[PDB]
């Protein structure tokens, strides 16, 4: 009953936006969890980027790759929306800087550069299986992975699976404390989600997030929020197959986020 208002708000949105919507909330402090369509599948879109960069750090720890090695940027590699990389054609960028780029701006070419360095979609998926995520899967690179068609299993996750995976990445021991802080900082320094959860975040709270937008109205966000008096809470919100405008989909996320935060601020 704690999340009753949240459920009601999610139900109103699924009606008004005639959409498929899923939410998962994990309270690390007391081991509590709640979801609505938490086992349903939704397109990952840019929320996968966190996984690719987490794998870069993991692979680096094992010595599979040097995060400081550079990769040559060529004009033919450029894909839609690559603000950081489009200014560095003819130059070399380190894998670490490519992760900073894609995590803070969602730069798509930067994401493909990371994918080519960590075994591509197949390597990413195998990594997910190893950490215990049995649902999430990456199958294509940018931009094709954003198709978001109903029933397509490619490049999807469930609100609960990705929430659990983010929990392990940042608070488990798969990554060193150093790499956990690095991954966290990349999410904390995200520059492109000001109109989502950050806009309704309680005074004094912190947030590490990664969002996504794709075909057929796909919109989502995976975040971790916390404060001096509030242990980490993982939030996963996904919308799919809706004709709603981007503003309406952002509105949905801020309304749901607001209700979720209220559970803890009240």
């Amino acid at each position: 009953s704690k999340f009753q208002q949240v459920e009601q708000d999610v139900k109103a949105i699924e009606v008004s936006l005639s959409a498929r919507i899923g939410v998962s909330v994990l309270d690390t402090q007391n081991g509590e969890y709640w979801d609505y369509n938490g086992n349903q599948r939704f397109p990952l879109t840019s929320t996968f980027k966190t996984i690719a960069c987490a794998k870069l750090l993991y692979d680096a720890e094992q010595g599979k790759v040097n995060p400081n090695s550079t990769v040559e940027i060529k004009k033919a590699d450029l894909v839609t929306y690559s603000p950081v990389i489009e200014k560095q054609v003819g130059q070399a960028i380190t894998l670490d800087d490519a992760c900073f780029a894609t995590m803070t701006t969602s730069d798509n070419t930067a994401a493909n550069i990371i994918l080519s360095a960590v075994g591509g979609p197949k390597g990413v998926t195998d990594f997910l299986r190893q950490i215990g995520d049995k649902e999430t899967r990456l199958d294509r690179i940018e931009p094709d992975l954003n198709e978001g068609k109903l029933g397509d299993l490619r490049d999807t996750t469930t609100p609960k699976a990705i929430a659990s995976t983010l929990n392990k990445f940042l608070f488990g021991s798969a990554l060193s404390e150093m790499n956990q802080k690095k991954l966290e900082s990349w999410m904390v320094n995200n520059q492109v989600t000001g109109n989502l959860l950050r806009s309704v975040l309680p005074a004094g709270w912190n947030i590490a997030d990664r969002s996504g937008a794709g075909g057929f109205g796909a919109r989502s966000i995976t975040a971790v929020v916390w404060s001096e008096h509030q242990a980490p809470i993982i939030v996963s919100i996904y919308l799919a197959q809706t004709q709603a405008s981007m503003e309406e989909r952002n509105d949905a996320i801020v309304k749901i986020g607001h209700s979720i935060f209220d559970v803890y601020t009240s």
